[PDB]
């Protein structure tokens, strides 16, 4: 039974890279973290930053969440992001994804102790 905290780095963080440097990226990695396990998950974002900088951003700009909440937050800097999106061919358990690398401020919503992200809501 996994922790708020402990889904968000396990769906969102890949500090292993700088950057994704092929069109399979997001094939691979939405696979390795278990996230077409049932179903093919139709949109993720992973962050190549440290667990730490990620941590941060709980402590950088508080904004509104895209769901009216007010525990967001967006990074002051640009991070290293990819993002993942299935393709119009994809249908699960064969499920495709485009994967579209960027930098971009992230916003992430934060709780807890230690307040830590739960939820990414977007990049900008
Ligand atoms: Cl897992
Ligand atoms: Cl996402
Ligand atoms: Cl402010
Ligand atoms: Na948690």
């Amino acid at each position: 039974k996994e922790t708020a905290a402990a889904k968000f780095e396990r769906q969102h963080m890949d500090s292993s890279t700088s950057a994704a440097s092929s069109s399979n990226y997001c094939n691979q990695m939405m696979k390795s973290r278990n996230l077409t396990k049932d179903r093919c998950k139709p949109v993720n974002t992973f962050v190549h930053e440290s667990l730490a900088d990620v941590q941060a951003v709980c402590s950088q700009k508080n904004v509104a969440c895209k769901n009216g909440q007010t525990n967001c937050y967006q990074s002051y800097s640009t991070m290293s992001i990819t993002d993942c999106r299935e393709t119009g061919s994809s249908k699960y358990p064969n499920c495709a994804y485009k994967t579209t690398q960027a930098n971009k401020h992230i916003i992430v919503a934060c709780e807890g102790n230690p307040y830590v992200p739960v939820h990414f809501d977007a990049s900008v």
